[PDB]
């Protein structure tokens, strides 16, 4: 190919240009994301039983649905919460790679078998089946700047005008309203009801009868009589539309003809379907939508579609209404990706500068410079071809790729130069002879290099998807780089390179270059002089080599290992949990304290707080809340003390001094799905119908025992809620029968009054909404209020609850957990400092074995996978080493010579470990990939050195030492050009501050240290490896000097 | 050990084993060879 394109530069350009167009087009269409998807899909079933306690929800809804959950493909586990808000959530988690559409279809096919067995009131609340992430993608907040709409007004506006279109938008998996849509509220007064001898049953009956929409047929309807002239719809009752209309519903006419209207026994008002959720934005009334991404959907695309839909709504807002943006995870993705792009550009600029320093000619430096963007752009095209996205890992793959790409171009361009200097052959003739002598090696090297990057495409589990992004990006780039080096670069050398005259080395130049060129020519003789010395020694240097190896080993076992760094993403959350039994008013007081803290003590860091009373990751409850916090831009938050980790730590500390509440701020992890790098997620299980009280006792025993092993376990705690006082009322069947009061009237009166009842629908400003009956608040606050409610007996007498019931206090659960269909209690905890997750888990298992008969356990979530199992590293890099050896043996036609290249491996590792140990970094994803890159490059350098020596000894007849020295001296410059271009190129990374600088720093510093040691150590050591290996593994036939 | 009748065993299986088995990896459908317990009210028409 090289000869072909040397004579056809324009064809070469055309191929380069089309490759770039293909790449540019891929860039325009390719999905952008922070990471590849690795989260197991989860399908959630949600249901609500208004006014039900936790046990009623569980025994009447949750168990029924759970028992129907079977024959579902790829199910890993199932969990559920049933709570005294009347809510059930059942979560089904599936194997990675499961098609979420089918998972949802299969779940719903089973749910529909349970549906008819559910209470009518549950079916009418609507059960839902969703496939979404557990975390919020964003919260869209809504406020009114004129202060002319209350919290309740705004919430209804959002529910009625904005929520549905957002909920229909593709990629939107779940939408939570932070507030409630209006319903028609009928607030009953038991005193007035009893006065007119009516009950909530009569109220409900009257509402169904008089707020009705009836089908009434037509005048002249088909089939008609002959001669008919009139055809018109008959319109009878229509849904009521206002409080005025509901107020005049006629309950009954008295004996004296006086009327009893609904408004005579109830207050009537537009008010929320529920009153549990109340949000504020920076302390002011607000509502909002908490949006979760559908499984597998693109976060950035979905966010853009949400904003596009919001923008369609804005022009029709009532005055003062305004959308605010209190919490969005997506800007960080866009910004962090863009910072990596900047480093790419910067890196190419720096490469251009180093090339110039050495090539000293605009047109020449341009060659290696054009090659990079050509290969990179083509790499995007390949990523598209394989269905990859542009993500943090593919982008760092690109950055790391630059080292490999630029070296390909440099090797090609430099070698030609040396040729035009060693012979005075003109440019076209020189690249030919040049390509003739390296082209074989470029191709072979790409092969051995794929042996170092491919193996990582084979990591298992969630880990694996991460490493695979790099592997494919880097391999593809290298393959394209060889292509470009075989097509474009030769053509470019042959047309854009300056004729060098035999013997010229730039010393003739005057100014800096003349000076530089002279110093290098000199420093080069000094290089060879030194090697020549070392080669007369040795023995000592093998001893130094072993020092470096043991040292390397020392640093390695000491460098702690992690996965992916936590980044400051410019947002975070604060969780507020009070004891069950706590009031909405108390939760608000704690939220006010949390808000106050961010507004006054973090003025310089915090842009906004969107706090929600009555919603947490529970969810709903009077005793729970959450605050979404948005930080000012990274640029205004210079310094460790102003990043999320230090902010959340200071906050948690201040909040620890809040009475009777658990309040903590925390940064989300890189991947929740992966969790707390140290945590376990334990499930205690009732395996034998033991019951809640005994499961609690077992739980407590396990907690006590764990509290005694602080040397292993830390913060071992329940994830759920404690039992609380509940009011037990016993209806006396016999007394009810004696008085002629029906159990149905009793239960409806009790339930409607104290729990509320969804009667039917009405139309509020053109939109269908609900009608609720319930006692006015003041008649359902106190135990004594129970006896103020009357039911009408068959004989028409009004009978107070106190006549047929008795009551007592007891304890019960406000939230019942099940795991794989059995009663359960989730326990969270983590490994004590110095201890391994495995150790902590082993111990949890030991303590669990000591528990009462019938109590079992399981691991879930982050702890689930996980065993599973760990450390594939040794095995995979083992095969990597072997394949590298085999490839090199083929390349050199020798079983021994490859060791002279493979012995360089430690020389880059040591510097990487040193620099990482120094900056306090970890052995993480970024450390590993950067190391493979450094290893790749130093391998490549060593391969081209021994290739040259070997050839010299083989083609020419040069003797060992002579050939080693001539090889090493011809290779010094290209090696230095590449090392400097790349070390400088990653400088922007180690120096980075701002979005994604955790990732950037981690990538850069490993590479910089590795490259530094690799470069300085290799140029002296490789010549050693070679002669020492050539001796040891030869066969009496030199080491003169012979020929030919 | 003579402590459980056939019907006891069938209830135990229905109530403690079948659901989990039917959610196990690769299991398509599960047939119980017997019946879970129910609360049985056996009416006497004469007493009625
Ligand atoms: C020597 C050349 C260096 C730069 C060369 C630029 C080449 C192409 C860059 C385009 C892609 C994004 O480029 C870059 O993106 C980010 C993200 O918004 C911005 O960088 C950022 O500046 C400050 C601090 O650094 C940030 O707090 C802010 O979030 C963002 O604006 C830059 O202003 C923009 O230049
Ligand atoms: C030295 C060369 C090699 C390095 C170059 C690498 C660049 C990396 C880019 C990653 C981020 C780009 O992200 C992507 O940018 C383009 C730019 O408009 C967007 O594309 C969007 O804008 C343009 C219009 O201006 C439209 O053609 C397109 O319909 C629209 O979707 C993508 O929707 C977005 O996802
Ligand atoms: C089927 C599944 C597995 C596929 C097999 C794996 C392939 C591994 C090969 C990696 C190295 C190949 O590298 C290749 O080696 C040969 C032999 O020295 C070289 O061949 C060149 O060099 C040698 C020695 O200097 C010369 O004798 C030869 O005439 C010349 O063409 C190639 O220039 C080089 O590209
Ligand atoms: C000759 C050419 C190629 C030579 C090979 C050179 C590569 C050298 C560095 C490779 C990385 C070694 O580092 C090793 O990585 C694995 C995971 O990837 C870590 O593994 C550990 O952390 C991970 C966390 O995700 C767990 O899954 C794992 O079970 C655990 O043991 C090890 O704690 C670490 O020791
Ligand atoms: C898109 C860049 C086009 C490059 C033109 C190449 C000019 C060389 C002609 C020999
Ligand atoms: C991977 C070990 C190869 C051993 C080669 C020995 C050649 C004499
Ligand atoms: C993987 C085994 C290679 C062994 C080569 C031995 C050559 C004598
Ligand atoms: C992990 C370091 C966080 C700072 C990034 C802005």
């Amino acid at each position: 190919m090289p000869n072909f394109f040397i004579d056809r530069p324009i064809f070469a350009w055309v191929i380069a240009i089309i490759i770039m167009l293909a790449g540019g087009l891929a860039i325009l269409k390719l999905p952008v994301a922070q990471y590849p998807t690795i989260a197991p899909p989860a399908v959630t079933i949600s249901a609500s039983y208004p006014g039900a306690d936790a046990k009623t929800v569980q025994d009447t809804v949750t168990q029924v649905i759970e028992q129907n959950m079977n024959g579902i493909d790829n199910l890993m586990y199932m969990s559920s919460n049933s709570d005294s808000t009347g809510t059930v959530q059942i979560t089904l988690t599936f194997e990675s790679g499961t098609d979420a559409d089918i998972a949802q279809v299969q779940v719903q096919n089973k749910l529909q078998l349970a549906m008819p067995l559910l209470p009518q009131e549950v079916q009418q609340q609507g059960v839902s089946v969703e496939k979404s992430s557990s975390s919020f993608l964003m919260v869209v907040g809504v406020i009114n700047t004129d202060g002319t709409m209350t919290q309740e007004d705004i919430s209804d506006y959002v529910a009625a005008n904005m929520k549905d279109a957002i909920s229909r938008t593709s990629g939107v998996g779940d939408v939570q309203l932070f507030g409630s849509q209006y319903a028609m509220r009928i607030w009953m007064n038991p005193n007035e009801l009893n006065k007119f001898q009516l009950t909530p049953v009569d109220v409900i009956t009257a509402i169904k009868a008089q707020n009705a929409q009836v089908a009434a047929g037509q005048l002249g309807g088909t089939p008609p009589v002959k001669g008919q002239q009139l055809n018109a719809s008959i319109i009878a009752q229509t849904r009521l539309t206002s409080t005025e209309e509901f107020g005049k519903i006629l309950l009954k006419v008295n004996q004296d003809g006086s009327r009893v209207l609904l408004r005579d026994v109830a207050k009537i008002e537009l008010g929320g379907e529920n009153y549990d959720i109340i949000a504020e934005f920076n302390g002011q009334p607000a509502s909002g939508l908490g949006i979760k991404l559908a499984t597998g959907a693109n976060a950035l695309d979905t966010a853009a579609a949400i904003r596009a839909e919001l923008a369609k709504m804005e022009p029709f807002f009532p005055s003062g209404l305004k959308i605010v943006y209190p919490y969005d995870t997506t800007p960080f993705v866009k910004i962090s990706i863009h910072e990596v792009v900047k480093t790419l550009v910067e890196a190419i600029i720096l490469v251009f500068l180093v090339m110039y320093l050495f090539l000293q000619n605009f047109r020449a430096t341009l060659i290696p410079t054009i090659a990079v963007p050509v290969v990179l752009l083509g790499t995007f095209a390949v990523l598209a071809a394989f269905g990859f996205s542009i993500n943090t890992l593919t982008m760092f793959g690109m950055v790391l790729a630059i080292g490999l790409l630029v070296d390909d171009a440099i090797v090609v361009v430099e070698n030609v130069e040396r040729v035009m200097a060693e012979e005075g052959l003109p440019p076209k003739e020189a690249t030919r002879k040049s390509m003739g002598q390296i082209q074989g090696a470029l191709v072979g090297i790409a092969m051995v290099l794929s042996a170092v990057f491919v193996p990582m495409a084979f990591f298992g589990g969630s880990t694996g998807a991460i490493y695979r992004q790099f592997s494919i990006t880097i391999v593809s780039a290298m393959a394209l780089s060889v292509l470009v080096a075989l097509i474009l670069t030769p053509a470019l050398c042959a047309t854009m390179l300056k004729p060098i005259a035999k013997g010229d080395h730039g010393e003739g130049k005057k100014g800096f270059f003349g000076w530089f060129n002279r110093m290098f020519e000199k420093s080069t003789h000094h290089y060879t002089d030194s090697v020549g010395g070392i080669l007369r020694s040795t023995g000592r240097y093998l001893v130094l080599y072993l020092i470096i190896v043991v040292g390397m080993a020392y640093l390695f076992v000491r460098l702690p290992s992690s996965f992916l760094p936590d980044e400051d993403q410019g947002v975070f959350m604060t969780m507020v949990q009070l004891p069950a039994g706590a009031t909405q008013e108390r939760t608000q007081k704690v939220l006010n304290e949390v808000t106050h803290y961010y507004l006054t003590k973090e003025k310089n860091n915090v842009e906004s707080v969107f706090a929600v009373n009555g919603f947490g990751f529970a969810g709903r409850g009077q005793n729970t809340g959450i605050a979404f916090v948005s930080l000012k831009d990274w640029a205004d938050r210079p310094g460790e003390e102003n990043k999320v980790e230090a902010i959340t730590m200071r906050a948690t500390r201040a909040f620890s001094q809040i009475k009777d509440a658990m309040v903590f701020a925390f940064n989300l992890p890189a991947i929740v799905e992966l969790g707390t790098a140290t945590g376990f997620d334990f499930e205690l299980i009732d395996q034998a119908g033991l019951g809640h009280e005994k499961l609690t006792q077992a739980r407590n025993q396990l907690l006590a025992e764990a509290a005694k092993h602080p040397d292993m376990l830390t913060s071992v705690r329940p994830n759920g809620l404690e039992d609380t006082p509940q009011f037990k009322i016993d209806i006396d069947q016999e007394k009810a029968q004696a008085l002629g009061v029906s159990i149905n009237d009793i239960n409806t009166t009790l339930g409607a009054a104290w729990g509320g009842s969804y009667v039917n629908d009405f139309i509020d400003r053109g939109r269908v909404k609900k009608v609720y009956v319930m006692s006015e608040a003041k008649y359902r606050m106190l135990p004594d209020d129970i006896g103020d409610w009357y039911v009408r007996a068959a004989d028409g007498q009004m009978v107070p609850f106190s006549a047929f019931s008795s009551s007592r206090w007891e304890y019960g659960s406000p939230r019942l957990e099940r795991y794989n269909g059995l009663p359960s209690m989730e326990i969270l905890g983590q490994a004590a400092p110095g201890k391994s997750t495995g150790e902590a888990m082993e111990l949890m298992e030991q303590l669990a074995s000591k528990l009462p008969t019938g109590v079992g356990y399981d691991w879930t979530g982050m702890s689930y996978q996980e065993r599973l199992s760990g450390n594939q590293a040794p095995s995979l890099y083992a095969i990597s080493l072997i394949v590298v050896f085999l490839c090199l043996a083929a390349l050199y036609e020798s079983w021994s010579i490859p060791f002279s290249v493979m012995l360089v491996v430690p020389l880059g590792v040591i510097g990487a470990l040193l620099a990482a140990t120094f900056r306090g970094l970890t052995n993480d994803v970024y450390f590993q990939v950067g190391l493979l890159t450094t290893i790749g490059l130093s391998a490549k350098n060593a391969i081209l050195i021994v290739e040259f020596a070997k050839d010299l000894m083989d083609k020419e007849g040069k003797g060992l030492i002579e050939a080693t020295l001539d090889a090493v001296r011809m290779r010094l410059r290209p090696i230095l050009m590449t090392s400097l271009a790349f070390i400088l190129g990653v400088m922007p990374l180690v120096i980075s501050t701002g979005a994604g600088s955790g990732a950037q720093n981690a990538v850069g510093t490993g590479v910089m240290g590795g490259m530094v040691t690799a470069t300085v150590l290799a140029i002296f050591f490789v010549p050693v490896f070679f002669v020492v290996v050539r001796r040891r593994f030869s066969r009496k036939n030199e080491d003169i000097e012979h020929s030919h």
